[PDB]
């Protein structure tokens, strides 16, 4: 089997991605954010507080012929960005693209921090992460990815997410019509559950490209490109009066700015980001200070490769007996 889906920017910078999931008998749909680097499928529900519900879809399991509860289930989730949800579980019927998983884990909140509330256009995640990080309780549960592995034509799925515009997601086949050139594979190391790999280098610009390994996780759901500071601090040091801002919380440039490329290196290959790639906008509306892509991961305790790199390249997630990433220019 296969699953093809299209990607939709939430809003005009790309802060994040939504794709359209079917759950339950009749089917619900819902706009999930698919999300690599977490490993739970959750949504908001006819379960969720609701002072914590603003506009979003909910998932209502009584009226889904197919769900059943998870008996003693629950779940809790804290992400890099500080956000949180949690809840019970209930099993049901979930199809991404005309692919379908039968007995998918859908964990419903009953709670949501104040930044899922306040995005009416995201109604859950999609965790495409390693099964290792599922965080339900007492008996971990496992990502759509690994419930559909076996049955998909080939154990991959890819994300080609757009610049200001759609993109796709297809699980068990490679589009070969999506990239240019060739795919590029690379190791990955799941000891922390993620898609965890090293790039080979990086280059601002026109400029000569540096050779030096750089450990990161590819994350569809971090919007921004996280690395070392020292990286960062070459790169903006390149566009004239950006600096780094601890009130804002990171690097700003002037909005009259023209942003130079980044390239980062894949082996031998290369994935360049243009410089509009790099632009998130005014820091508040109408100011001359605008908002970096690239920033520090400085105390994060890991270098992040999140949309403002993955959407620069097709992308393949190998989840073969021995993962891979592959690469793509496109």
């Amino acid at each position: 089997s296969t699953g093809s889906a299209t990607t939709t920017p939430i809003d005009s910078l790309d802060d994040a991605y939504i794709t359209p999931v079917q759950i339950g008998t009749p089917a619900q749909t819902l706009n999930l954010d698919f999300d690599t680097g977490s490993s739970d499928l959750w949504v908001f529900s006819s379960e969720t507080t609701a002072s914590e519900v603003d506009g979003q879809t909910i998932y209502t399991p009584s009226k889904s012929t197919t769900a059943k509860l998870l008996s003693g289930a629950t779940w809790s989730i804290s992400y890099g960005d500080g956000s949180s949800s949690s809840g019970d579980v209930y099993t049901d019927t979930v199809s991404v693209g005309g692919l379908t998983v039968t007995g998918q884990a859908v964990e419903s909140a009953k709670k949501v921090s104040s930044s899922f509330t306040e995005d009416s256009t995201i109604d859950g995640l999609l965790g495409l992460a390693f099964s290792t990080l599922n965080t339900v309780s007492p008996t971990q549960q496992k990502t759509f990815f690994d419930n559909a592995k076996a049955s998909l034509d080939s154990p991959v799925f890819t994300a080609d997410l757009g610049y200001h515009a759609p993109g796709t997601y297809n699980f068990g086949f490679i589009d070969t019509t999506a990239y240019t050139g060739s795919i590029t594979y690379t190791a990955v190391s799941t000891k922390q559950g993620f898609w965890e790999w090293t790039s080979t280098g990086y280059a601002v610009g026109s400029g000569t490209f540096k050779s030096t390994s750089i450990d990161g996780i590819a994350d569809t759901g971090t919007t921004l490109l996280y690395l070392p500071a020292t990286v960062v601090s070459a790169y903006w040091a390149q566009v004239s009066g950006a600096k780094s801002s601890s009130s804002v919380g990171g690097y700003v440039f002037p909005c009259s700015a023209t942003l130079p490329s980044f390239t980062f290196g894949v082996g031998s290959a290369r994935i360049v980001i243009p410089g509009d790639y790099i632009d998130f906008g005014p820091i508040s509306t109408g100011s001359s200070s605008c908002f970096g892509g690239i920033q520090s991961s400085a105390g994060i305790g890991i270098n992040i490769f999140g949309d403002v790199a993955l959407k620069a390249a097709f992308v393949v997630f190998n989840g073969a007996t021995t993962p891979t990433l592959g690469f793509a220019s496109k």
